[PDB]
C-alpha cells in the first residue's frame, strides 16, 4: 500500500483505491492501473517532470530503500488477478529489484521528485506506474 499527496490530489494504485478515492474520483484509467482522487488538505509531495532513469524506491516487504536503474514508460504485460486480466499496461517502467505482494504504493523517486509508485513485479523484477506526464497534478 502506498499514495502520493500533491496539492488537493490523491494517487494510488487503480486495483487497491478505496470506497472514498471512487466518490471522490478525478480521474482513473485501468490500462496504467492509475486512480486520482480530490483532498480537502494539501498534498506533502513535489513531482519529477524529467526523462530519469535512476532513482529510489521503498520496498514495504523489506521496510527498506533501493537504489534503481529502469527502463522508459512502455507497454508491459500482467496476469489475471482479484483486480485485472492478461494486458498491456502502458506507462509501466521496468527495474531490476526486490517486489512481492504488499509492495504496490512504494514510491519511486529521483533527483527532481516523485516519478512514479510500485504497481508490478516478478522474479527479481520490480514494475513502478510512471505519474511524470500527468502535468495536470500541479495546476
Ligand atoms: N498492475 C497490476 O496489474 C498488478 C495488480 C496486483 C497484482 N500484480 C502484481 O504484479 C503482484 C506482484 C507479484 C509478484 C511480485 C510483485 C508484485 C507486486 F509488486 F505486488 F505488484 C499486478
Ligand atoms: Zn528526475
Amino acid at each position: 500500500s502506498g499514495a502520493i499527496y500533491v496539492g488537493n490530489y490523491r494517487v494510488v494504485n487503480r486495483h487497491l483505491a478505496t470506497h472514498n478515492d471512487w466518490a471522490n474520483l478525478v480521474w482513473e484509467d485501468s490500462s496504467r492501473d492509475l486512480l486520482v482522487s480530490s483532498t480537502t488538505a494539501q498534498g506533502c509531495d513535489t513531482i519529477a517532470r524529467c526523462d530519469c532513469q535512476t532513482g529510489v524506491y521503498y520496498c514495504s516487504s523489506r521496510r527498506k530503500h533501493y537504489p534503481v536503474s529502469f527502463s522508459k514508460p512502455s507497454l508491459i504485460f500482467v496476469e489475471a488477478s482479484e483486480y485485472y486480466p492478461a494486458r498491456y499496461q502502458s506507462h509501466l517502467m521496468l527495474a531490476v529489484g526486490h517486489s512481492e505482494p504488499g509492495d504496490c504504493g512504494g514510491i519511486l523517486r529521483c533527483q527532481h521528485g516523485v516519478v512514479g509508485i510500485v504497481s508490478t513485479g516478478g522474479n527479481g523484477l520490480v514494475g513502478f506506474a510512471d505519474v511524470r506526464d500527468l502535468l495536470w497534478l500541479d495546476e
